[PDB]
């Protein structure tokens, strides 16, 4: 069909009318899935905070995650929290509770894993993670196949000066409720807090740190619009994994990919705006060892054993769409 | 050049923001555009009702074209009288006017001339034009090189059975007001219209001339052509046309961002950003074109053009005002 060039915007925005996408005829079981897993030698693999509920991560939009406790402490939009213009207004809205997302660190998931192994293999083309938990890295992906679409907690800028430091150095006063401060904006900050040095025009955020995760109506890092030109160009293989796929442009992912490449889900819960050519619906852990094991691969994650040794069901429920429980 | 996803472009006529093309840094004079003239090989030529009006024939929104001669009707959009729903529920409406969009036959001016020079240099890849006069057919460019994005008057179809007939058997009842009706449909027609349930449209086995109007889908050689020729155009130039019809007004976003783009009008496309624009008449311009190119135009008034002089007044980089005196 005529088409032109539509700019995909590059600002985080919720993304928020029946999808275009037309599904594979060719492509709609597991033995397509794993066939093409064997021949495959640039997947994409897309992740959200689904891969690290296994962990005791909470997720976002589940009745256990973090938008139910922002709104049970009162917040009328708890999407505020991490709204960028809020943060440039108000940061304590933000920092009062930060303390909830800072992540563990030093696990990761036997998902984690599944992805490590087909970067080993040499099938991998990118892991384009929505997650700020900063796991991938330590579960072995390497730092030219990781996209950290929406940043992390590893750095922290100061929104005036540009002043970066590591976020751990951060960590103890977001613990403690405290607004971190820049040091080197910190004498003009007490002189605020001439007409253009008072109210209105000098903001709250005035020399305030702000940890380099990717607030709604912020610019993605400059990773993500440069990796995906290129690896739109030439992947083969589109998996989906453990998220809503609510937010733009991550979730334009699955519109920019050549429309001849097969998309799978893996997922608790159907996404209703896309149309997968294939959705494995359950946990991400056990349908990524299924898979596997399926391969005659294994996952180089210590829970292998024991996931491997399960039984898998997998019921057909409408073409192109499993039901996988054990 | 913003990483970008494909968006289908809408295939119904519509008249239609902010523009983002970005204006080439190298092209922006006269002389660049007559360098890419002798080279370029795949030109695709976009035109509109400016390029007639030398001939007599009026514009659509100029203060003496054709929505300045229907006031009277006293719409508040004349264009009314071109849209498809209208049709669909009362073909009187545009009926009533018929008459005074027929083109006449065997005229064309400088400029029509100056595409099929293009085309006979092997330089034209396609003219798209939004004219329904049919007048490039008489200059002689080709039916394959000729897309005529809004129809035509050659053929005339049934609403209800799509019977197809000549335009020309129609033009008859045109001329004296009345409708067209369908030999087929008739005797269906004539029980309705002497009962007649109320979902019967009063368009039920009614020809229409298979001119686009707005609200309706175009000709299917548009999106055909356009997918292909946009691949391959090397010099996109509008002449004669607002450009406020879509889809025709987005092959200017369609069009690769590095191939150069070129207005020849009387006055400026404020909402698309040329590279050069050319101001004036077209006939005028183009004859100055093929002078600094050396070479003719294949017109009667070629010796007429050639023997003027051009003013090409630069106003704004890459604005230039065109006169002759
Ligand atoms: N509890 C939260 O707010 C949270 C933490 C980690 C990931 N997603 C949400
Ligand atoms: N013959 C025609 O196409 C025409 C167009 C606009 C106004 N008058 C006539
Ligand atoms: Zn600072
Ligand atoms: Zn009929």
């Amino acid at each position: 069909p005529l088409a032109k060039k539509q700019t995909v915007r590059l600002i985080k925005d919720l993304q928020r009318v029946l999808c275009t996408r037309l599904r594979l005829s060719n492509f709609f079981t597991i033995d397509h899935f794993i066939q093409k897993l064997h021949t495959a030698r640039k997947i994409l693999v897309l992740t959200g905070a689904g891969v690290s509920t296994s962990l005791g991560i909470p997720d976002f939009r589940s009745s256990e995650g973090f938008y139910s406790k922002i709104k049970h402490l009162g917040l009328d939009d708890p999407q505020d929290v991490f709204n960028y213009n809020i943060f440039m207004h108000d940061p304590s809205v933000f920092y009062n509770i930060a303390n909830m997302v800072l992540p563990p660190e030093k696990i990761y998931s036997p998902l984690h894993s599944f992805i490590k192994m087909l970067q080993m293999k040499g099938k991998l083309l990118r892991n384009y993670t929505q997650n700020i938990d900063n796991l991938e890295s330590y579960a072995g992906i390497s730092t030219d196949k990781l996209v950290q679409c929406h940043g992390s907690f590893a750095t922290a800028t100061c929104v005036t000066c540009h002043w970066n430091l590591p976020g751990e150095r951060i960590f103890n006063k977001i613990r403690n409720l405290e607004l971190p401060l820049c040091p080197y904006c910190y004498k003009k900050r007490r002189e605020y807090f001439s007409m253009s040095e008072r109210p209105p025009y000098i903001l709250n955020s005035y020399g305030v740190l702000k940890p380099d995760i990717t607030f709604f109506g912020e610019a993605l890092p400059n990773k993500f619009h440069k990796s995906i030109r290129e690896d739109i160009l030439e992947c083969d293989l589109l998996i989906c994994i453990g998220t809503s796929l609510k937010v733009a442009p991550v979730s334009e992912i699955v519109n920019m990919v050549p429309s001849h490449v097969p998309q799978v889900l893996i997922n608790r819960d159907p996404v209703k705006h896309a149309e997968f050519d294939l959705s494995l619906l359950g946990y991400c852990d056990d349908i990524a060892a299924m898979v596997a094991q399926k391969c005659g691969w294994t996952i180089p994650h210590k829970k292998w054993n024991d996931l491997k040794n399960k039984n898998f069901k997998c019921q057909e429920k409408d073409k192109g769409v499993y039901v996988v429980t054990s």
